[PDB]
């Protein structure tokens, strides 16, 4: 109930919202039906249009107008925008050639640049180069101020999950909005895009910039546009508020876009109906512009303009139907459209099981377009499952496709050309960036980002101090003239114990054999300094990781690769070994196929054993510094020693060992030698961060060696790739992966066939940022370069997408 009763003379917009059942007047009171009875008339004015003419100018103000071409306009505050390029012979703000903000030019009394918020849906990152023509205002923006070529947003690439990741720098998971239609279990409650639930605070996670904002002092504009609200009387309000008294004007504000979402969705991301939207759009930035620039504010604000996701081709007739694979169909709930989710229709019938329903949606069809998955098995780049809102069954679909239930979804609802969704390496998925202001640099590319990272950038440009959240604070230091973050390495927890020769092989009882009885001054002296870290520099070329929680760990070194080995997990957390381009491949010698040797550094009681793989009937077992890429006969040796094994299945070993054997050199010659750093993750719990030992689901059979979940490897090398790994003198080059470690292939539908055609794509589907891995791991890596440690933060957030250009 409102009591509508109330009015809106002199509170049109609002700034605190009012409680029922009082009557509202701020720019959200539509979609709540609570506006008083007069809203219409004082608030929303549409007389005599958006535009002085010539012969408005000078004339008596009509209050009844849209906006005023009076004289006294101006100290109100209220003239249309384009007031003085009629009236006063200026020029538009496009026509002016651009000119380097070194320090704000604010009028007296503002204590900071405002910042302005510009985001529009579904702007599809292509657009800047594609509608360049027709778009005047945003590419003097992007040409001016700092750009990136597109803008990574998150998993799922929908419009309430991108924004509210805008809004608080979170993973979806994290904050809660999950997709845009969601059932909580635990609420017993569903969100859904049309309807009243939705408004609901339980839903929404996290802190948004607007409450960071006001906790920390900063006034926040109301942020949220009710959808009938024209876009003209959004900017006009924006621009009023901006004439407030200096104890009541917002630092911050929201300019929110439908288009060209809106028609993408109706006519495909290239319809040659887009091209209007894309028109509309520019004429809105162009209003904006012209009207800070008649409040002296075009040389004082900051701002943002940005888009949530891209826009995909997408038709009807491009559905999978999951009837055609499932007889029980009717027992199912599906979330339908770019992404699949799958659960029970009633929790009270026991004869469900989505192990059944897994298999039967497995690698049926010859061209098949979605893939299912158990949530803990996507690729952990896309952070999406450490939620209840997210299901255990679900369906990464194609680009370009659908998933429905039956096809009575579709027809009793062809509509629509264009849609969104799918997963964020996707190139059509891709959005935009532009920041432009005396904060920002003048002139400057950047290379693409995370959307996750702006919240902090955010802050920065505000002056407030960020809630925790999933950005990398000081990563994107180089989009800023100042204002930078200047942050400092965590410090190392645990410190190494460096372990000499100190038990006898006879104490070993680990029921390993070894070939290797085979007897020098020359070379004795020679394997000792090895031993003692001769070789260390040419293997660990960033400094060692640093160990950012209480473990006990010892670090050993070899002729080809450097270990930290966990006396806790009985392997090693992290192998570090470089590969040059001239560097050979050779092959397991016959004799030591099956060798395992004793590791005279590290005790019987902190080593793995033979015997419990034996009795291991599904785990076998694999090696971290590959024994295919020693330096020497000699060598090959330390590539059998228990403290460089770890626990493998024989399907991941396959994978392993195409990797090891054929990827590394290829790489090693592709990029004028590699460093590899390789390990082992825990992740039981799916929460994307190292796990404790309490956490540990399986060990190896009757033994306390646990069982990884995925295997990393870190791949650096220069990014002048005309000077070797080794000796690099500027920039470095990264690609990571995060392999989950499956008993099964059945992820990858061509797995029965030779390994060059199966395992590098996999691979590319894991694909990681080394920032993951270190929330996997609580390692830290990089610590010892020659380049700033922004540049670092930096390279630390790169993913290596292998999506074409
Ligand atoms: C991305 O960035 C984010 C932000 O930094 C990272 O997430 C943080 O991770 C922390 C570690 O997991 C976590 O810290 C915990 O805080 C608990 C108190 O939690 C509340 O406080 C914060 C601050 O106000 C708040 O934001 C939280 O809001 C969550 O919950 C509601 C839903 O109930 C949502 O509205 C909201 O969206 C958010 O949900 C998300 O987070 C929770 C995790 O808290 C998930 O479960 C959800 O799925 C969802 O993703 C909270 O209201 C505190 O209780 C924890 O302490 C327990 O564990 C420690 C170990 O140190 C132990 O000392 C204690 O004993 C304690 O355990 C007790 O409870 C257990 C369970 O009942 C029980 O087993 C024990 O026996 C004990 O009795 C813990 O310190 C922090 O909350 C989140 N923050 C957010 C916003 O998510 C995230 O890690 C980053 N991701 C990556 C990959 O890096
Ligand atoms: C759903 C309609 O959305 C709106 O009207 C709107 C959204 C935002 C916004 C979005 C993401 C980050 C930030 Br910070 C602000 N501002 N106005
Ligand atoms: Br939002
Ligand atoms: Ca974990
Ligand atoms: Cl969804
Ligand atoms: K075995
Ligand atoms: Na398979
Ligand atoms: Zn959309």
């Amino acid at each position: 109930w409102t009591a509508t009763s109330g009015s809106c003379k002199g509170r049109c917009f609002e700034l605190q919202e009012v409680g029922p059942p009082d009557c509202r007047c701020d720019n959200l009171c539509k979609s709540y039906s609570s506006c008083c009875h007069d809203f219409d008339e004082l608030c929303l004015k549409t007389a005599r249009g958006w535009e002085c003419t010539k012969d408005r100018c000078g004339e008596v103000r009509n209050e009844e107008n849209a906006c005023h071409c009076s004289e006294d306009c101006l100290s109100r505050g209220d003239c249309c925008t384009n007031y003085q390029v009629v009236c006063k012979g200026e020029s538009h703000w496009v026509d002016d050639d651009c000119e380097e903000i070194k320090v704000p030019e604010c009028p007296a009394g503002f204590v900071r640049p405002p910042l302005i918020i510009f985001s529009v849906d579904g702007f599809r990152a292509s657009y800047m180069k594609k509608g360049s023509k027709v778009m005047p205002n945003i590419e003097k923006l992007r040409s001016c101020g700092t750009h990136a070529p597109y803008m990574r947003p998150v998993y799922p690439t929908k419009t309430f999950p991108n924004l509210y990741t805008l809004a608080t720098g979170l993973y979806p998971e994290s904050h809660g909005i999950v997709g845009n239609s969601m059932y909580d279990p635990v609420f017993d409650a569903s969100f859904h895009l049309r309807g009243r639930e939705k408004f609901n605070h339980r839903w929404w996670g996290g802190q948004p910039l607007w409450i960071t904002a006001t906790k920390q002092g900063v006034r926040a504009g109301t942020f949220f546009w009710s959808v009938s609200i024209p876009h003209e009387r959004r900017i006009l309000t924006i621009l009023q508020w901006l004439s407030l008294p200096d104890n009541e004007r917002p630092s911050v504000y929201a300019f929110y876009s439908e288009q060209p979402d809106f028609s993408g969705h109706k006519y495909g991301p290239f319809g040659p109906e887009m091209t209007n939207p894309l028109r509309e759009i520019d004429k809105t930035v162009g209003q904006l512009m012209d009207g800070l620039k008649q409040l002296r504010l075009h040389r004082c604000v900051n701002v943002i303009f940005v888009g949530d996701h891209g826009m995909e081709d997408v038709t009807c007739d491009r559905t999978e139907f999951l009837s055609n694979y499932l007889t029980n169909v009717d027992d199912i709930t599906l979330v339908p459209g770019t992404l699949g989710r799958i659960r029970a229709k009633s929790i009270n019938n026991s004869k469900y099981d989505p192990k059944t329903i897994i298999a039967a949606l497995t690698c049926k069809k010859p061209d098949q377009h979605f893939k299912p998955y158990m949530k803990q098995h996507l690729p952990k780049r896309l952070h999406y499952a450490n939620n209840r809102r997210i299901e255990d069954i679900h369906l990464l679909v194609d680009r370009r496709w659908h998933v429905a239930r039956k096809p009575l979804d579709v027809y009793k609802k062809c509509f629509f050309q264009g849609d969104h969704g799918f997963d964020n390496k996707v190139n059509s998925m891709q959005t935009v960036f532009v920041g432009y202001g005396p904060t920002f640099k003048y002139r400057t590319k950047v290379p693409p980002f995370e959307n996750i990272e702006l919240y902090n950038v955010m802050c920065d440009l505000l002056g407030l101090k960020p809630a925790p959240n999933n950005g990398t604070h000081g990563s994107l230091n180089h989009l800023l003239r100042t204002n930078t973050f200047r942050p400092t390495m965590p410090d190392e927890v645990s410190r190494p114990n460096y372990p000499g020769i100190m038990y006898l092989q006879s104490e070993f009882d680990l029921g390993c054999t070894c070939d290797d009885k085979v007897e020098n001054k020359l070379e004795e002296l020679n394997k000792r300094l090895h031993t003692k870290g001769s070789t260390k520099e040419r293997h660990l070329l960033y400094g060692r990781p640093a160990v950012l929680y209480r473990t006990s760990y010892d670090i050993l070194y070899h002729t080809d690769f450097e270990s930290g080995y966990s006396e806790i997990f009985l392997m090693p957390l992290w192998t570090s070994y470089t590969i040059s381009k001239q560097a050979e491949v050779s092959s397991i010698p016959e004799h030591l196929t099956n060798c395992v040797r004793p590791d005279v550094r590290v005790s019987p009681g902190f080593s793995q054993n033979c015997l419990a793989y034996k009795n291991d009937k599904q785990m076998s077992y694999g090696f971290l510094f590959p024994p295919y890429l020693s330096s020497s006969p000699e060598a090959k040796y330390d590539a059998f020693l228990v403290t460089n094994m770890v626990p493998m299945y024989p399907a991941f070993k396959r994978v392993w060992a195409y990797f090891q054997r054929v990827l590394v050199k290829k790489y090693a010659s592709e990029r004028n030698g590699v460093n590899v750093i390789s390990g082992p993750i825990f992740d039981y719990n799916y929460d994307g961060l190292r796990d404790t030992e309490d956490e540990i689901k399986q060990y190896v059979e009757g033994s306390s060696i646990p069982v990884p979940t995925h295997y990393y490897s870190i791949i650096t090398s220069c990014l002048d790739f005309t000077q070797p790994a080794d000796k690099c003198d500027g920039p470095l080059s990264v690609s990571s992966f995060i392999l989950p470690h499956r008993p099964d292939n059945d992820e990858s539908c061509n797995s029965s066939e030779d390994e060059s055609k199966w395992v590098e794509e996999l691979m590319k589907m894991h694909t990681a940022r080394v920032r993951d891995i270190e929330h996997l791991t609580g390692l830290d890596f990089y610590r010892k370069t020659s380049r700033s440690y922004s540049e670092i933060l930096t390279l630390k957030t790169y993913l290596h997408t292998y999506e074409s250009e």
